[PDB]
């Protein structure tokens, strides 16, 4: 179709404090290239890039969305879950 199509990877779990490593290199676009990748950790913080990586500061389950853009407008969004514990 004319969407490109998102897709997140990523750890099922991770540390407290400790960098995860998040990537949208997965996501397609049969209609154009994907320009732009914007995340949402869930915790308030947001970046952008085909990789991304935060540190949680609290245990919790946090849920990570990541949208891209292609070179003609067109988005896609998904969600990925991640459990964050102390270690």
């Amino acid at each position: 179709g004319s969407a490109p199509i998102a897709k997140v990877t990523g750890p099922s779990t991770g540390a407290v404090g400790r960098n995860i490593e998040f990537s949208g290199k997965d996501s397609k676009d049969e209609d154009g290239k994907i320009v732009s990748y914007d995340w949402d950790f869930g915790d308030g913080a947001t970046s952008r890039g085909k990789n991304s990586v935060h540190a949680y500061k609290k245990a919790g389950t946090y849920n990570v969305t990541l949208k891209v853009t292609d070179d003609k407008g067109a988005t896609a969004t998904e969600s990925f879950t991640i459990e964050i514990k102390n270690e």
